[PDB]
């Protein structure tokens, strides 16, 4: 039963800063809001509802040495790393996470559950879905030695290559543990591959995928560079696209006609783009897709906002440093969407592409996960950047 | 840059030998061309651009122990043999070549490529797709033993029997780095198999692989000797036909109606032939099909060129010696096809079977490949067999 | 630098309670201790080396779930338990421990000396050698389905059954990353076998064991309740016993002669007979040998140490709960055993037993590892349980 | 074929499990586990029959002498650098083994007792001597 005194209140279903109130948290939820017991007083400061970030990889961090750890680390040195980052991306204001991909996350989801390590509420898609030679396929640049000891990877080890291999795969994401569904529709930039953006799925694959998850109650997220592919997962049914570079007028009129949701991921293009520049960063096989894909995110993302998409907030992290993804923020207001729309999208917009109901809006019944600013970030998107008190479902992390 | 002063120029877009001519080299493209800086005189000599080879093996030569190599030797020793065979194939007058199986070619490639050895301009097809008992299967004639402890060749291995398992092979295939797809269409002379023309395909499963290549951008060349396999793959969508031993008019027609590339390789159909002839040189499996089907090929391919059927230049060498494949020049003018269309076919209609625009012809932004022979080969056909200069992307290889 | 003003100082190498003192630390260690830069004072307080504990088991926790485990979880959520049980451990006062078995402590270690985690210094043995059946089987208990799909152990696994393997165990030791070794030379209580204390290794495999790791720099601890298993493992050279149930007089003479190190472990004995009384917590293979092996840790210390033997300091937490190590001091007191020597055993013979001269007392040039007490432990051996102050290597991690 | 030199190849050079050139160091455990444990057949040794095994294999695989690291290495993936990593059994059973089959034995070696080792043992020729002693000098000359 603690009353919580803030001095400006944020209406994330508005999107209008509001005057004084007081928040009654009692048993991990909110209340009551009066305008206008234990108490936490925040006079001078702004709250806002926890913010949720829809795109992340809290089992791995971009380094010099990222392309080597394949065939020298444990998952164990993973979770060891993951467990600051889990702590790093708490603290800066993010209560929940979308992790799209990792075999580390449910284990750090049930670890967070359980009590034994601080980190946001994560929402873990396990072993992305892709094809042979695909994005997301594990052995993408080995040698013919380990490639045959290892086998050719098939639905158990997340690569499809027919409609019934997709519902086997769908079936074992959910029998190890997901929350959700992630298929790489297309090529990409950091694989160990030859193509950036070629279609790497069939219309009946994605169909097959998305009625299995349907079937499962599971969300499916789609990887996106090229238009074919992008044109082809739209309309096959998935919820969210994941990146646009490569988004026409008729893939945004069928975005629009069906309700698809865009995530720019501004922070991911613009660290792709400045690594591109530094020697041996990168392997000679990645880095054009790179310094040629990534640069072309931004413009994308304002014209698909200028045109009427649905835009959430992601970051890409994993490719970024953890614990940064706040930046985003600044990266959308410099692209012409406003602050008040760009703070809606990380609160009452994540949670619809998240599916759920009990959060996003600071309401009576819903979850108690506060944050505070020491400044309005609506006359200064900045402020963004230093949050001074986080509370997550009644317990307070940092005052 | 470079000034190239060559007394005969020979157009490949029209045909016709031109007046003296000189040509502006620079970064490894064509300036320009001036009727009438560094300076190379080819004042006696005739100047045409680099010839291409559509069928070639690289990485084998045939030879009285070809048969036992399989199970005695290693990739390596391959190499070190393909190390001297692009060499001789470059030194010939062909700056480039299509590979249409095995897999040390894109290994040699990308060496060329880096600049380690010399050689031509590879695009290579990687291993060869086909069905199971097929011309391209790896384990036709293998005892139980042998086989049992290798397994059934899958997908992965280049064998396929159902549209699921062709669209996996055509993934693989690009994984594994291919130019373009290789598929077997009917049975063969040299395979340890006992048919030399059933059609080994479905129609359903040509179509498969047309798709996925059309998917990556691949283009797909078919090796067919039986009618019905040809007509199979002529009517699936390929692009170019590797033989035609026992093609027809329905065959014919479908192909000017499709518009199918036609490859006689004149040289391995003499080379079979003469080779049958020599007891204990093939095995009792292969001898009676290459005695009776290699004979059948100057009649064809001087039948379809009076039918109006469009020919490409292609060799099969791999079977016959490397370094010798301009002998085919004199092959087809002995069967009707006239010394201007057969110099066309390697330099301007191979560009269009490879799909390549920046080849071919002696004009200013296309790359800089050019080779000169003593006396005009329009008057005499043996003068291709006699190279004097020969320059790869601005570099000169021969004096 | 930093000056750390103390009221009451400990002397382990006297054992002996001195004065007001004051320690310089500088660069991690100690430069000068002053009797009477930032000033951390603790004049009502009576300061101590690092507690360093020689058994230890970081990676597991005993409980009523612990034997159906191996089954359903995975080492990811042991690192993630393994976390919290190292800041417990470490926050107790114990800035050094010795690892004797278990797959996740090296890679705890080396987080630990990354600065990822918090925890104490780690000497960890990793994989723990044993014999078919033996106490540290890792199939023992299985069924014929799993054990075959599992197949027999070998030296990779830890399991030897000749010279030449215990070599390749030795070996495979140090491969992995191992600061020391460490077998079973007897049965033991916890294992899913029959016997408890019959010898289990002949003195040829023990001696090859010791051979083998004189080379590599490591000394050898062993794991023994019987006496004739015991006797071997004196003979043959082993550093230290981890348990001495079952000692007799000629083992004690044997002991004193080489001067082994005895590690009695009271806390061990005392858990088990405690939750022998339990019904189910157990397997009942399991309960008998709790029942009756267990009760008899405390008259064998008592009595060794009444005889001369050289005894140390050791817990073999794991069993029970991580953080409450510094109860087994109160065990030992009140088994005859001096307050003093029960602080010298885990300070300056601990290190005499881990082989290392750079910790163990507060002296010029050592690691600067502090602890400080409420009380004075040597008239109240309860004291121990409230650690007011700890520094491991010049860093304060509790104030 | 190619233009180069007059080559004596030794091969593959024979090792103790985590020696200098064991094949297998630094990988992980899902690696490891899916090429086991090196053997006789891949250069890795333990014991005098095994070390009899490797020589066979070495010859066998055409081979015109033999190769061990009697200590350990720089550029190795392990933590030691002048360890002995070999008994004074294996050695003298690789030498007796080479013997036979016309062979000489060369030794990589940085510390003192493996280099004394395979001195000791018989070794044509020690290819480095970082850490050697007047002992080591003396039992050479002699
Ligand atoms: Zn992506
Ligand atoms: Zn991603
Ligand atoms: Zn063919
Ligand atoms: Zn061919
Ligand atoms: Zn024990
Ligand atoms: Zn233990
Ligand atoms: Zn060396």
């Amino acid at each position: 039963p603690v009353a919580v005194q803030c001095g400006r209140l944020f209406d994330a279903r508005s999107g209008q800063l509001k005057g004084p109130h007081t928040l009654l948290v009692a048993d991990g939820r909110i209340r009551q809001v009066l305008p206008g017991a234990r108490v936490v007083d925040l006079g001078d400061k702004v709250c806002l509802p926890g913010w949720t970030d829809l795109h992340v990889h809290l089992g791995s961090q971009s380094s010099p040495q990222s392309y080597s750890e394949d065939f020298r680390l444990d998952p164990v040195d993973h979770a060891f790393r993951a467990v600051g980052y889990a702590e790093k991306t708490l603290m800066a204001g993010f209560t929940s996470v979308r992790d799209l991909g990792g075999e580390v996350s449910p284990h750090l989801r049930d670890a967070i559950n359980q009590g034994l390590v601080r980190g946001p509420r994560i929402f873990a898609a396990g072993k992305s879905i892709a094809t042979t030679g695909g994005h997301a396929d594990p052995t993408n640049g080995w040698n013919e030695r380990l490639a045959h000891l290892v086998g050719a990877p098939g639905p158990a080890e997340g690569v499809v290559n027919s409609v019934d291999e997709a519902r086997q795969a769908v079936r074992q994401r959910y029998k190890e543990g997901s929350d959700l569904i992630k298929i790489t529709a297309t090529g990409g930039v950091l694989s160990y591959a030859r193509s950036g953006d070629a279609p790497q799925f069939t219309v009946d694959e994605i169909k097959a995928v998305v009625d299995t998850a349907r079937d499962y109650g599971f969300r499916v997220a789609a990887h996106a560079h090229g238009t074919e592919g992008m044109k082809r997962a739209v309309q096959a049914g998935v919820t969210s696209i994941e990146h646009g570079t490569y988004m026409d007028d008729e893939v945004m009129r069928l975005m629009k006609q069906h309700g698809t949701w865009y995530v720019p991921t501004f922070y991911a293009g613009r660290f792709v783009t400045e690594k591109a520049a530094i020697d041996g960063y990168f392997p000679e096989v990645v880095r054009p897709k790179a310094a040629r894909i990534g640069a072309l995110i931004s413009q994308t993302a304002a014209k698909a906002y200028r045109n009427g998409v649905r835009i959430a907030f992601g970051t890409d992290q994993g490719v970024g440093p953890h614990g940064d993804n706040a930046r985003e923020f600044v990266y959308m207001v410099e692209a012409g969407i406003p602050a008040a729309y760009a703070l809606q999208a990380a609160t009452v917009h994540a949670a619809q592409v998240l599916g759920v109901d009990d959060q996003g809006v600071l309401e009576p019944g819903k979850r108690a996960d506060v944050i505070a600013l020491a400044g309005n970030p609506l006359e200064d998107i900045n402020a963004v950047l230093d949050v001074r008190f986080v509370m997550k479902d009644g317990v307070i992390y940092k005052q």
